[PDB]
């Protein structure tokens, strides 16, 4: 039927799996962290570690862990233009394994116009079609921002709001249908909100350090994360 | 005639079963719990046990209950992406149930747009039409969620609140014809209401208990109603 | 010609009889209770018997009374979802009278739509024209309430209160024109106004007892009334 | 010409004719009642004698009075729908009048939408043309009420306020070509001022008694008419 | 050429000529009463005498007088419906002059809409085209009032001034052109201002007198006129 | 070319001639009074010697003059209807000239729409073509004040001062080409701005004197000018 | 290609010339006076000197100085209709010149519309495109004034605003690529402001000298410019 | 695929390659100043360097530089109109540079219309397209500018924002595709900030130094950079 039956769907669950943030604490808060068929938000200050710790996920991503998860390539859309292979290769040690490889191992894509986006995300789909379990994070950073553009002032929110979960909703059936992990970052019942499964919020702790809390989230602690971010990604801070 | 005789009619009527909530204070409220051929709602904070009443159903819904209520299959139409299987599994064992029995005795389908939740909603019925007796329940969290969503604005609500009852009906039509019990949750004269016979509004009493409570309802008790949450879904709450 | 003389009409009118209400008090106010060839009205709070009331008219209209009126086949059209043939099995205990009959003896018809609605009022003439002096009571309730639905927000009541009136004025002509009572029921110079001939306004006098007044009637007694509630249908409140 | 001679005019005002209200304090303000080739209206509270005095003039306009008037038919279009033959056949007494004659004196037509109100008067002219000096009087009570009904909300006036003198013209085109006395009642520079000839504002002293006073008319007295209201419809107010 | 010399228009003007009120005084202001070639107005309180006025000049115009005036047939367009013949043959006795003459005299024409009011104005041209010199009179009372209802709300006004000056610049072109006399009454840079060559306001001086001044006509005096009024018309108010 | 040399431009301007004002001192604040080539405005309040002073210069303009100026016939456009040959012959005599000659010696022509008004200025420009250096002035009294008129209430400015404008420069093109000396009076960066090379501003220093100063023109004097108003048109003020 | 190089552009430059104003001071301001390839602005009050400063350019302009500038033939495209050949062949005098010729040397045309003046402007450049290096000035006052004048409201700027950025930058396009000075004149990020290269405002110190300063212009100074106006054009302030 | 992996992009990032300022302070703020495949941007005051910033960097870019940046072509988009080619032989100078070759080291090009100025980008990516990596910098000022005028008042930005970014999407592709540095000066989520990968903000610290500050960039440093403007440039603030 076009739909499944509860055991039969308890069966595709048993993939959820999580890409690590480097930041135990921080994994804690999402349970493992970055969760699968789900896609996660990164609330963040003007200045904020989002941009950052997609870096950290697009490897954290290829090294198998928790869970028994594998590990594989990553699709990295970049709207703002802040990709810094440069900061990859220097993740990779953090973790000690091999520059190339990493590099080899992820996939860039450079976004410039609100269509030109979906045009890849409709684009997405179809490398993930072709062979999938090979692609476990689909980072998106950031959504909105791009969208926030290509607007008609104003007035023709009706065109955005109406255009943006266009593909918000598509970005939902790639995310469970094809399993995999959506990161994605921005700064704003939102469209953008039931969409994004798992929202985090971040804060500033004083320049080393940075506070991790849900704004809304299956399941979601009350409680903080502390974690601390250098050059080898996301991490936990220490005394 | 496009219509049945009073006589006529009470005899469909002695059809109606309630689908116990677990909790029996809380299932008095609702005259043993939730009632057929009737839309139910679920009026609740941000942070609600509905979620989980809405699984609990899912099982409560196969024990034979009261009224010799035999116990059904069930549709879970998912909006929200809350639906643990993991859950059920759970609690079928309060009940002392098959869990592979109980996973098989709910159909799952996500909706995605406002159109999505209906496309399904219109197939339904044909499932229902195509063999009945069969299915006691049709549950729906949440309903409006997704309709806050694909409109355009607060300028062409008069195109969501033409298309949210377009299908509030459909639902209703289902809900006393082919005799279910459909749930219904959500956060919201009011299109939604008349929709639905039974609405309860729930309210959580520190932690561990929560107070359910009727907003607008048949032969409605101005006495409210203690139940508890468990992993084994609600029950009711103890010394 | 497209219309009568006076003695002619005066010769119709010999036909306006009253469906009582049980509550004697009451009666006296719409001097002798329901008339015909009028759409009488119900003005209530939240929680008001006219619900109630009706059922009982499914009763009080089928035992012969009053200035020789001799009773008959009602035509119960239900938008809200309220009736309960068991409220009815009740009543015909009051008033002595065999159940399967009672119910046997009215027709049910739920409506759903601001067009089902009309769709049943344009159908209730013809089963009316067919064969007449059948049916005495063609009671709504509620109408209005399910047109405060279909409507296209603040904006379009333009086709709401046109819309309305297009049927609510067809409701005159099957009142006076077949001969029968039209109770209504809703909560509300407003169009629904000159509409109804008679609009009843209730008030609530302690659980029990309520308090009947008119809003506009001809004839109208600045007096009130005071009638009581139970399974039997209204009847008049005792010492 | 499309026009007569200031001789010709006069040639047809020696049949104008007064119609008597039954208060001769009433008559004086109206220098012998209601006037024939002129639109009268009336200004009533909530609850005033108007209804009354429709009636009563179904009778004053068949007993020879005053100007050698001899007495005619009558056309009675009821929008309010509040005619009550039963109410003449009790004043022709008053009068010593056969009450099957009297009622046989009237035409009756209920009003039903603003366009049906219209049906009729284009059709009271063909009545009024097929034969004349038979019908003495056209009493359209009540004329606006109607309209404020069909409107489309406060934002289509421009659609009801052309509508309304589209037919308020045909109405006095009527009244002076045809000669007859056209009365109407009603609660509102406005459309249906220059309309109506004559104007009376009612108010009433206390039950028993009524004033009836002149809001702008030709030759327009000053001091009030008190009449009073009774089953033998109106007339003087004793000592 | 489409235009005279000076001379040659000098020429014409020794045709304009003023019938009187009756009131000496009130002549003086208008320097010998109504003129030729020139549009009058009257500016009124609720209960003026400009309907009076009419009457008068209705017969004023017929006695030949002051500046070797002649004397002739008129034209009274009615619109608000006070044209009373009765009062004329009465006035036509302060001039000691035959009644059927008088009445023989003017030319009758009620106004009914404001496309009929033109109808009639277009319609004057012609009996006034046909033959001249006989005419000396148009009274239109009151012009503008049966316009300040067909119109559209305040929002067709867009309408009405264009449709008014659409007829009443017709008016000047039939009043120089025709060399006539037009007498007009009303309520109101305005449109009706520049349109109207001579406008008289009036005020009332204790129920025998009345007071008319000048809001603005050519060479108009500061002083004021005191005028009196009887069955016999307009005249001077005595000691 | 479609523009000419500075040089042959000073050989039109050698043309350019005064027409007096009557008043030495008025004649001084232009120089000489009206001047060719150039529209000029008069800005009046509610009683100005404005429509004094049009006929004024429809003589002046024919009394042989300073500059050599020769005098000549004479066009003018009334709209306000206040055109007095009789006011001409009157004055001529202060001038001791032929009266039939001077009202032989000016073009008389009413405006009555603002259409009709340019329908004739569209043909001024012929008659002026046709043969040349006879008509010395083309005076239209008063411009605006028929525009005020036609247009469509505040809201259809829009095509009113672009109509405005759309003859306006019809006018200008008039006076400078053909070479004459435009008088316009009225009572208003407004399009009749810039579109009158000259202004001057009129009032009245208590009855017998006015003051005439200038709004804004070429080389405009502070100081103003004291001029009286008699029957022989304007004239000083002398003791 | 579609455009130049650096040192190619740098080769143009090297035909930069100044025209003066006869203000020394004035000039130092201007580095040199008016410029070529730029458009300078007359920013002044009421009564400002710009108009007469444009006569003054109309000879400065064809009197070889500073620079090796030769001198030239002008175009004068007045709005206004302010030019006076005569305060030309006054000016030639204070620079001992032929009159004729000066006269001979400027290229007058008057501007009447909005269209009319582009219509001018897209001819001066064919004027320019025959034969170059005669034209050294294209001067226009004013150039905005005729626009704030076909305008349709304060609601259609939107034609305006458009329509005249069409042609001022039609007007740079002439400045640059044919070499000339182009002087402009009104009274308003303004879009006639980036058009303009260099605007100058102007302020009146006492009758005689008048303030010249800068609001806008590359390498503006913050000092002011003291400058005195004569028949013979604009010309240093003496002691 | 429609986009390429994260070595192979690092690939390209290799090449990134910044352009002295003059400043070492102003360039530590860029790591290096100007930056390729990236859109700086100019914030400044009313009177602010970048003018001068700009024509300096058609020098720098053509020096060769740190990260053995040879030196290259350049292509100066002037919409402003004030690229002096005299000021840059000017400041090769202080860098002992050849004259003519520098200014044969620059492209200019006038922009007119919002249109014009992508008129031209769109060919500046076809010079870039014809051969590569000759040409190491496309200069832009001002951007903005030119698209605040051609706009439709206030009312019609719907069009400006969204023909802007159709634009400066185009230069980012360019930028980053064919590798260059696109500096852009301007004045005002803002469409033109993603836009612009890097952002600088100009302050003037007393005449002779400058500060510029870091609005929003990639890895923004608080501390604050003082340069100083002289004929040579721009270059550090000595004692």
């Amino acid at each position: 039927p076009g739909f499944l039956t509860a055991f039969e769907y308890s069966e595709k669950r048993k993939m959820v799996f999580h890409i690590t943030t480097g930041s135990q604490e921080f994994d804690k808060l999402l349970g493992g962290g970055i969760e699968s068929m789900a896609i996660t938000e990164a609330f963040g200050e003007f200045r904020t570690g989002k941009t950052q710790l997609s870096h950290t996920l697009c490897v954290t991503a290829q090294l198998p862990g928790a869970g028994g998860y594998p590990g594989g390539k990553i699709i990295f859309i970049d709207t703002e233009n802040t990709f810094r292979p440069d900061r990859l290769r220097d993740i990779a040690d953090r973790f000690n394994v091999d520059h190339d490889a990493v590099l080899d191992n992820v996939l860039y894509a450079r976004a410039y116009t609100s269509e030109h986006q979906v045009e890849l995300l409709d684009y997405v789909a179809a490398k993930f079609h072709e062979e999938a379990g090979i692609f476990k994070l689909l980072i998106i950073d950031s959504i909105m921002a791009l969208f926030r553009v290509d607007f008609s002032g104003r007035g023709e929110l009706a065109e955005r709001q109406q255009k943006l979960a266009q593909m918000l909703s598509r970005l939902q059936k790639i995310s469970e249908e094809y399993n995999v992990a959506v990161f994605v970052t921005n700064q704003m019942g939102h469209i953008l909100a039931h969409a994004s499964t798992t929202r985090i919020s971040l804060r500033k702790g004083r320049g080393e350090l940075r506070i991790a809390k849900i704004y809304d989230s299956p399941e979601m602690p009350e409680n903080e994360a502390t974690f601390a971010i250098t050059a080898g990604g996301i991490g936990d801070a220490k005394e």
